[PDB]
């Protein structure tokens, strides 16, 4: 392929990444008001589960919403039913991802969790699915297709999910006027 047409295949895959993210900001986002309460109202950490891309996703939001004034942090969803459910306690608000909402790893997290009693949040592309059937606030992000020839690899839902969760802290911490001196003392 020479040189123009390896740019402009680069482009198309960018471009399709880009349509994922304007169907989200298009649409109503009806349900991120109550998201913005239920998280403002958290009285411990808000933990992020999630495993393969959504996971690595999971683990940029805890950092930036803990780097913007919200405490919080990334549990393995894997790791979680290994023992790292103990990481959680009462007062945490936990937000599970799966865009299918189906990933066994996660589903597996939700019988003790349900015990534990903690208020739970899933990301998920549907409001029907087990994961989000199963949670107390099911945030729907609909993601039409992968960016990929054979729609398989996460690219539009992940960038969706992190550009969404990305706008969730910033909203949140502006609304409790975090400062750039709290900024400074965080990042060193
Ligand atoms: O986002 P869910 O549907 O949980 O899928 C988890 C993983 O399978 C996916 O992110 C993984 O990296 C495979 O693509």
């Amino acid at each position: 392929m020479n040189n123009t047409d390896l740019i402009h295949l680069i482009k198309h895959f960018m471009h399709n990444e880009l349509k994922a993210v304007e169907e989200v900001i298009d649409s109503p986002l009806s349900e991120f008001a109550n998201l913005i309460k239920v998280l403002q109202s958290c009285q411990g950490k808000v933990v992020f589960i999630g495993v393969g891309k959504s996971g690595i996703i999971a683990r940029k939001l805890a950092a930036t919403f803990a780097s913007t004034g919200t405490p919080s942090f990334f549990v393995h969803g894997t790791e979680a039913v290994h023992g790292d459910l103990g990481m959680v306690a009462k007062d945490d608000v936990v937000i599970l991802i799966s865009n299918s909402g189906e990933t066994a790893e996660i589903l597996a997290t939700l019988p003790s969790l349900k015990k534990m009693g903690n208020y739970l949040i899933s990301f998920t592309r549907s409001h029907h699915s087990s994961l989000a059937i199963s949670c107390d606030l099911s945030v729907e992000i609909p993601v039409k297709s992968e960016a990929d020839n054979l729609g398989l690899a996460p690219s539009c839902s992940s960038t969706v999910v992190l550009v969404v969760g990305d706008a969730v802290a910033l909203a949140l911490s502006e609304l409790k006027k975090f400062t750039r001196a709290d900024f400074g003392l965080y990042h060193p």
